[PDB]
């Protein structure tokens, strides 16, 4: 039937829906913030193929990067796909203890610099390919953690492994922070129609153009959003999501969207050439999209996904 | 809180993955042929809002059409969205026995003319909106029948309720035809990775082309290809599945539709040059499309070459569900 020497993984990107931060500790319990994100149907795809010629190949055509090295236990940096070397180097140090021969191929559904957690989604996607291929004893949590440490070695990170949790666990996740280091992830069960209604009121547009009283009400905003989520209260949810969102080329298109129905708008990234996310009445969604198609950027349809990284062998 | 006087429905379009025809007494079963289709993440969206002013509004902006009438039992035809009148008229004749007041708003994720089951998908989404709103005793099969009756009678389609069952039931459906009458629908339970693997191997491209001035025994192996394709699906045998899909795609009606046009033939060529190893052209009309099979490690470069052409690549997933609805 199948040769079974090929592994593939598919890892979704995510949208920050809301968030509050108090990097400065003050609460009686050391609460430093919250984020509500949700994975969407835009992915990073990886394919890993076993080889037998003692070669290692890293192929990432969406970044115009291709590498071929001789198989060995440690790959030194050469400024090309160094993130792949760190991952490989770690897998060998911690689990296999010997070199491997294979080809790794990857691409993203969105151009580089989109701000949907692409760097972490990739790392997670690639680690899962190795884990599935090598039968490594690593649960979803251990994967997100390993992804965080690898990213930490090559660059500095704040907010803990939140992006890695989104990519690994998927769905809507409500994250609570303590001492700007500890992260408590609440993977939420959201009724399907809630996601469906949110999708019906949403437009995602890529632009293609690369105080203290507020801080102290953050915890209560969180309780209110969570409360609105389990009650499936859209009035409130829409009321607080719109709030959480309260000169450039971005401001012109924001104006253009509101003049065509959008009642709320938000950017993120890389807050410039990334994307704009709008809320609109579904009976107005089509006209809005038609207007935006006329501009420089493009509208990207998507749905919220229920799961995180998946993998399979063929 | 929520007002609860609004109903929304979302209905997926479908993709014909494979099919074959055998007419008719070639078998002692009266096996007409088969079709294997699967719903995808491109949808028709419907919103139905109750209003208390004796008005009936039909709003379809993707087709630049807007109708307004007075609430009554029967709405005669006038050339603007006559499809919604037939649906409305039938809901009143067979269920409510009285006039209704509401506004109906719809739109599709794909342009007019596409060969993805657009008409059946629309009728199903609307019927479902009324059923949910009025609490009609209608299961999914009953909605597909109603959709089929309305579509054959008040239009002129023939060939079976294929498209209505796909939109209503969703997922992968293998349909067998007997004596051009009995459609046996096998709603397949498919391992999720099969779907994921198929998605990894495929590219959907809308052409935006406008054409200009440029067997007697092999047909008997069709019923064999069907049982072979079911077995491969059940077995999750992707090596054999790719192989059999590959075959049915080289018929005559596929290769003819490709070659019968210089610009489509050029696009096919360009796709094979860039990684595709198989493709078909469907509903080659106002908004035709090509569907390709490609090596996943080559898909990005294929997509990249296609994005430089006048058409556009449409990402999608295979979906598990058929029509869904909710009240808000
Ligand atoms: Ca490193």
């Amino acid at each position: 039937s199948n040769a079974m020497k090929t592994i593939r993984t598919q890892t979704p990107l995510r949208l920050g829906l809301a968030g509050g931060g108090t990097d400065i500790n003050l609460y009686c319990d050391k609460y430093t913030g919250y984020v509500l994100n949700a994975t969407i149907s835009l992915y990073i795809h990886c394919t890993l193929i076993k080889r037998e010629d003692g070669k290692i190949i890293f192929d990432s055509p969406d970044t115009n990067s291709y590498c071929e090295y001789e198989s060995k236990e440690f790959l030194g940096n050469d400024g090309k796909l160094d993130i792949f070397k760190s991952i490989y180097n770690r897998i060998v140090k911690d689990f296999t203890k010997k070199p491997l021969s294979f080809s790794l191929h990857t691409y993203s559904d969105v151009p580089s610099g989109s701000g949907l957690g692409g760097s972490s989604t990739l790392v997670v996607g690639v680690i899962k390919a190795f884990a599935e291929w090598l039968n490594l004893p690593l649960g979803e949590y251990e994967i997100a953690k390993l992804a965080y440490e690898i990213e930490r070695e090559d660059l500095g990170i704040v907010g803990g492994a939140q992006d890695q949790y989104a990519a690994t666990f998927g769905g809507f996740n409500f994250m609570e922070f303590y001492n700007n280091k500890r992260v408590i992830v609440n993977p939420l069960r959201i009724k399907n129609w809630i996601a469906s209604e949110l999708e019906a009121r949403t437009v995602l547009y890529f632009t293609n153009i690369t105080s203290l009283e507020a801080m102290h009400a953050i915890k209560q905003d969180a309780i209110k959003m969570k409360e609105a989520l389990f009650r499936a209260d859209f009035g409130t949810l829409a009321q607080i999501l719109g709030k959480s969102w309260r000169n450039d080329e971005l401001e012109r298109i924001y104006k253009l969207a509101i003049d065509n129905g959008a009642y709320s708008g938000k950017t993120s990234g890389a807050g410039a050439g990334g994307f704009m996310f709008f809320f609109v009445d579904p009976t107005k969604k089509y006209n809005l999209i038609k207007a935006l198609r006329k501009e420089q950027g493009y509208v990207q349809d998507f749905s919220f996904t229920k799961e995180g990284v998946k993998s399979w062998r063929i």
